[PDB]
């Protein structure tokens, strides 16, 4: 019944084995060790306690299983962490996020009057892949005609950051971070020139006890700002679809009762939870729920088995639009807890409710296909989703 796997395997989160084996750990052994010996903290406990001792549980050996620490916040410990936190959170204050709800609408308005008419599409690329990229190359000043070529250099860039680069994608991956981070040069040194009231020039001005962002930190911050919202973002918003429209007695629910859409995207964000695992690396030897760990060594911290802890979430595998209480780690705890929470909920929130409204009917075209699933071993979720629904007008 043991799960035979590699939790660095991006195939392990693509297999749809994956939450068969979370369960056995949590049974079993609670702060897991894989077939390399690889340990991962299955329990929404063990979570929650390593989450909780930074010190012990440092981000400064970087987030990721087999790769170095980059200069970017997600990479740092505290008290150095708070400060760059602090510089970039200016462009995240909740008046500002609120105030992006206006054009994030408007958006969802145009991808859906781009489908509307035909009846069927693909929810993956044709609606919930768009509207993360639109909504962050908004902030960063990407012209819409600029979004195709932004486009690529965002799944190149993925690339780049990932465990492998094949050789046959060496070249692509370093033109893409070259590209990007010229772009960006240049948009920050039009905002010096003349400011604007976009995220740039709210970076560009930042400061935080007479201390503020280098050019260099600034696109190191950008760049985790774009990785991190937009695949993430797309994954909770299709994954969360597919939960409604499975189960569409919560469609339904949904559909009656606009009051239950905060309930529904706190459901659709525990169930996904695109960020597989973010990883600490030890900082002393330490026995941790019953597993001898290393000064050293790295731990995954498992989000989406810790979302389905029975310990924390009765009938775990049901899916609940009304789930009260909702604790869920789709965004992780602590000091790293997403800087990008109230955006993304609000993306999330502004689309599953025009998409309520304006494809009504919407479903899936065979409720029998398993959907395919990203094989990464850090954020995974829906590669396509085909659907189909009654032809409407735009809005143009
Ligand atoms: C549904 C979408 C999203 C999910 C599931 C998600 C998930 C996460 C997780 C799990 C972490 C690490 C927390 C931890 O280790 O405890 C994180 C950190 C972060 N996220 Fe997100 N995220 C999402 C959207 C966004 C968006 C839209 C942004 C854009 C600003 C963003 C920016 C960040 C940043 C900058 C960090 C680093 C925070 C820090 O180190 O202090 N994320 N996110």
């Amino acid at each position: 019944i043991k799960p035979d796997v590699d939790l660095t395997d991006g195939n392990f989160y693509a297999s749809r084995q994956a939450r068969e084996a979370y369960r056995w750990m949590r049974a079993n052994q609670p702060v897991f060790r894989d077939r390399n010996g690889l340990a991962a903290a299955s329990t929404y406990q063990a979570v929650i306690d390593a989450e909780r001792q930074p010190e012990l549980f440092s981000n400064a050996g970087g987030i990721r299983p087999d790769q170095d620490a980059l200069p970017m916040m997600i990479d740092m410990d505290d008290p150095a962490h708070l400060l760059r936190r602090k510089l970039v959170n200016a462009g995240f204050t909740r008046k500002r996020v609120k105030d992006k709800e206006r054009s994030i609408a408007q958006l969802c308005d145009t991808l859906i009057d781009a489908v509307c008419e035909r009846g069927e599409c693909d929810f993956v690329r044709d609606l919930a892949a768009p509207l993360p990229m639109a909504v962050i190359g908004d902030m960063l000043g990407v012209l819409p005609e600029q979004r195709e070529m932004f486009l690529r250099w965002s799944d190149d860039l993925v690339t780049f950051l990932s465990s492998h680069v094949s050789q046959e994608d060496f070249q692509v991956t370093i033109d893409a971070f070259a590209a990007y981070n010229d772009f960006t040069r240049a948009t920050i040194a039009a905002r010096r020139a003349e400011p604007t009231d976009d995220l740039v020039s709210v970076l560009v001005s930042s400061e935080v006890d007479g201390e503020r962002l280098s050019d260099d930190e600034l696109v190191m911050e950008t760049l985790l700002i774009l990785i991190g919202g937009d695949e993430t973002t797309r994954h909770t918003l299709s994954g969360g679809s597919e939960q409604l429209l499975r189960n569409r007695d919560q469609w339904d629910l949904l559909q009656s009762d606009r009051e239950l859409l905060p309930g529904a995207i706190e459901e659709m964000l525990r169930w996904t939870a695109p960020v597989k695992n973010m990883c600490r690396m030890l900082t002393a030897d330490t026995e941790f729920h019953g597993t001898a760990l290393s000064e050293g060594e790295k731990i995954m911290l498992l989000f989406e088995s810790a979302n389905f802890d029975e310990a924390v979430f009765t009938d775990p595998e049901k899916f609940d639009i009304q789930r009260n209480p909702n604790s869920h780690l789709a965004f992780g705890f602590g000091t790293h807890f997403c800087m990008g929470n109230q955006l993304a909920r609000l993306e999330l929130s502004l689309m599953t409710a025009r998409v309520v409204q304006r494809l009504p009917d919407l479903r899936l075209a065979d409720q029998d296909s398993r959907l395919p699933l990203r094989p990464a071993n850090f954020v995974s979720g829906l590669e396509s989703m085909p659907v189909v629904f009654t032809p409407s007008r735009p809005l143009s």
